[PDB]
């Protein structure tokens, strides 16, 4: 509550998902060389979202009412299927994605709009590139 900072006020870069810019090559999500990446999305689907597009019509895991999954279960910010993030995006539901952590490789099966639509909670870090 009391005062709080919008997305039109100021800043929208990355570094290091913390104030501190630590090169071990982690929250700057730079692995594409200009633009053209080749498969990297980090995003984060919730297991609500998981088990209702599982039972709509295809087993996001396997047909099992065991937790087994070939790969990529809920909650894996890391190599995330684009596909699976934006067909529940499509189905009208959605969780909330880093736009921090997905790269620009991610636009070419989803899109920029599907992101910033439902965003993460935006905190603000402190820039000390200034």
């Amino acid at each position: 509550m009391g005062q709080g900072q919008n997305v039109l006020g100021q800043d929208l870069e990355v570094c290091c998902c913390a104030p501190m810019t630590g090169w071990y090559r982690n929250g700057f999500c730079q692995t594409d060389v200009q633009d053209r990446g080749s498969h990297t999305v980090c995003a984060e689907m919730t297991e609500e979202f998981l088990l209702f597009s599982r039972d709509r019509g295809n087993d996001l895991m396997t047909p099992r009412p065991e937790f087994n999954f070939p790969g990529l279960k809920a909650g894996d910010r890391w190599c995330l299927c684009a596909s699976r993030w934006q067909e529940a995006f499509e189905a009208g539901m959605a969780p909330p994605v880093v736009l921090q952590s997905t790269e620009k490789s991610a636009l070419r099966y989803v899109s920029l709009a599907d992101l910033q639509a439902h965003a993460l909670p935006v905190l603000e870090h402190h820039h000390h590139h200034h």
